[PDB]
């Protein structure tokens, strides 16, 4: 089984270097940080790859095969892996009342009740994701210029309506299948895109590596609906393995 040293920046801008080999998920990658840093445990470790191309990042999965990942990268690439706290990671499952009924509105839930709604959603034969709804600027192909166009999650990918801003449901098209995307943050994208807001989410596949108008590029109109929508996506992409993920993080 082939080793890998790589190389981490830490939370205070330093870097370290440490093996991997082929096997090991992302998970085991961060229990070994864990330990060779001595910060302490914690399910919100994170580990966090930026595309440097693109100005963009995410947190992997936990259950992600690392060496797999890093594959994907150009031989000359300027990504970086980053060990740090994510909030963002287990949000969702802290608080998922905030997520799986929404009700934009927060607030808090008992936790023997946020148990019996993870179970629901996450344990059945299937994965019962509600739908995120809403309408989102949308980037136009090699533009800097942005779109309000409305937004629909289904199990089966993102869909959207073409035609103008509003909810148009007997003309929602295809937007984009999930299976082969990851999903990213952008960066500042107010100023490197000329995006309405902050609050971007990038969907791409994880061989695309640079411009490409393949790479979707979505705005939302603040903090929570971008939350409700990498969650949303997220949850449609990984399903239980999610909630796996969770329940193991949760040492």
């Amino acid at each position: 089984v082939k080793k890998l040293v790589i190389r981490v920046h830490m939370s205070d801008d330093s870097s370290k270097t440490m093996m991997v080999d082929e096997r090991q998920t992302v998970r085991q990658v961060l229990d070994n940080l864990m330990d060779k840093s001595h910060c302490g445990y914690s399910l919100d470790w994170s580990l966090v790859e930026t595309v440097s191309e693109l100005q963009m990042e995410r947190i992997f999965e936990d259950h992600e095969n690392l060496v797999e990942n890093l594959l994907n990268w150009t031989r000359d690439s300027q990504n970086k892996l980053i060990f740090m706290e994510r909030i963002e990671k287990y949000a969702l499952f802290k608080n998922p009342q905030n997520y799986l009924l929404g009700k934009k509105e927060t607030a808090e839930m008992a936790d023997r009740n946020k148990e019996v709604l993870l179970e629901e959603c996450f344990c059945g034969s299937s994965v019962t994701v509600p739908e995120i709804e809403g309408v989102l600027w949308l980037k136009d192909d090699g533009k800097k210029s942005w779109k309000k166009r409305y937004f629909l999650l289904r199990a089966s990918g993102i869909y959207y309506v073409p035609k103008g801003k509003a909810k148009v449901s007997r003309d929602l098209v295809c937007f984009l299948q999930l299976d082969h995307v990851n999903v990213y943050y952008g960066q500042d994208y107010r100023n490197k895109y000329k995006a309405p807001t902050d609050y971007c989410l990038v969907l791409k596949h994880p061989q695309i590596q640079k411009k490409s108008q393949y790479i979707k590029y979505l705005c939302c109109d603040d903090v929570r609906t971008l939350h409700q929508w990498v969650n949303g996506i997220r949850i449609a992409k990984y399903g239980k393995q999610l909630y796996m993920n969770y329940q193991e993080a949760l040492k």
